């Protein structure tokens, strides 16, 4: 499958594709403004993630840090990256469907749309400014905003024991975006595509 990663931000990313324990495709590339990525993504993939990451620094050999988002130090990313990050989430060929969601669990850095590229399914949009209306406790020094989980590390946020509900941070990105997930047991925003689809992720939309 394709995923056409579109930059229409005033700022350079540096994307980054990574299904946990290794890269989708080259894994990263810096995308300046107006520039685009088009990554081919193994049929069957589970549990696939994009994402922005924001003022890196690399070296020659490709190594380095990014301020939201880094994997490792590593511009081709073969790990998920340190929050905030604003996530596109995928599994294909699952039982003949695709699925796909944008998540907000791990903080939000960079807006972003993932849509598919076929009439046969509507994408999924988290847009609005979250960093300028970040909470003071959440914001990230680097940029970005964390979630909660994150910066307190407790279940009550961190969902790792009982059955976590709704805070007031998750809450926060909930009414944001109410399309994307704002915590580990969120109600679920997935869609379902047909199998097989191809997808755009734009960082920055406005259409």
């Amino acid at each position: 499958a394709t995923f056409e990663i579109v930059n229409r931000c005033s700022y350079t990313v540096w994307a980054a594709a990574s299904k946990g324990d290794a890269a989708l495709d080259a894994g990263g590339r810096q995308l300046n403004s107006g520039e685009s990525w088009t990554i081919n993504v193994e049929p069957g993939t589970n549990g696939g993630k994009i994402w922005a990451r924001t003022d890196c620094y690399f070296d020659d050999s490709g190594s380095g840090i990014c301020k939201t988002g880094d994997c490792g130090g590593l511009l081709r990313c073969k790990r998920f990256g340190r929050p905030p990050t604003t996530l596109a989430e995928f599994s294909l060929n699952q039982y003949g469907k695709d699925y796909i969601d944008i998540s907000n669990i791990k903080g939000f850095n960079v807006p972003m749309n993932f849509s598919p590229t076929t009439r046969g399914c509507r994408g999924v949009r988290c847009a609005a400014d979250i960093v300028g209306q970040c909470p003071a406790k959440l914001k990230a020094p680097g940029g970005g905003c964390n979630d909660a989980c994150t910066v307190f590390q407790t279940s009550e946020y961190c969902c790792t024991t009982g059955k976590c509900g709704p805070t007031e941070y998750s809450r926060f990105f909930k009414r944001l975006c109410p399309d994307a997930f704002s915590y580990v047991l969120d109600k679920p925003t997935t869609v379902t595509c047909p199998g097989s689809s191809n997808y755009r992720v734009t960082f920055c939309p406005t259409a």
